[PDB]
């Protein structure tokens, strides 16, 4: 901005759209379902680079809930459900991922580097409540 | 939503828009500059009822000084505090803009997570370090 007014302008604005927001399996981060906000071979392209994201993510989730003794790690409670938000630095990307509460799903959110983290956590904790015929999910044989 | 792909699609979307923003004196409440996000008589009500909404939580700021959730900050040395304030139905968030006689003050719907006000008037603090220190005269 230019000016006081113009400055107060742009506080009124949104933040804009997420990259990608998927549901994937917590066993091997397969993707289940998507959404992005974005030719033929670029559309593909695109679908592997968020298989490889996902990939990713659910191994550093992973790691981290196997971790006994990691962007930041924010327990949260649903109707008495638990689990965990965790945020993750991907490449200049910002990432935010939590299983999906008693199931075998993740729901991971993926941001430009200039989306804060910490409305990451909040949109993430919001969506999970949207998702409770999910609680619980499990996925049977895969091979 | 009705299925999973809508679902997903709705958590791609912006947050909306403020219902207003503004610098008001931190000494009475009063309006320096302000913005709204959107017919004479509707027009003044409107800045009526925004000069009443900056007065009361100026005022409640005020309480909380000399004694709703406070998040302390620090902006290269400098140190404020951030307050939210339940309105009536709406949503609000002021700081001092720090070492100044100035508030940064935001309103919103209901809907609006106050940890993204929080969140949000930290930032656009950042953007205002002309303003620091900035103290009013006389106001007679």
């Amino acid at each position: 901005s230019k000016n006081v007014k113009g400055f107060l302008e742009n506080t009124l604005k949104p933040y804009g759209s997420l990259q990608s927001s998927m549901i994937i399996t917590a066993t091997n981060g397969g993707i289940l379902s998507y959404a992005t906000s974005n030719n033929s071979i670029n559309e593909i392209n695109s679908v592997n680079n968020l298989k490889m994201m996902s990939l990713l993510i659910k191994d550093k989730w992973s790691e981290d809930e196997n971790d006994t003794e990691s962007n930041s790690c924010y327990p949260v409670e649903i109707d008495s459900f638990k689990t965990k938000i965790y945020t993750y630095e991907m490449e200049d990307l910002h990432t935010c991922v939590a299983q999906i509460p008693n199931s075998d799903l993740l729901l991971l959110f993926i941001a430009e580097g200039s989306f804060p983290y910490g409305l990451l956590v909040i949109k993430i904790e919001r969506a999970m409540r949207e998702l409770t015929d999910l609680f619980g999910y499990k996925l049977g044989l895969e091979h």
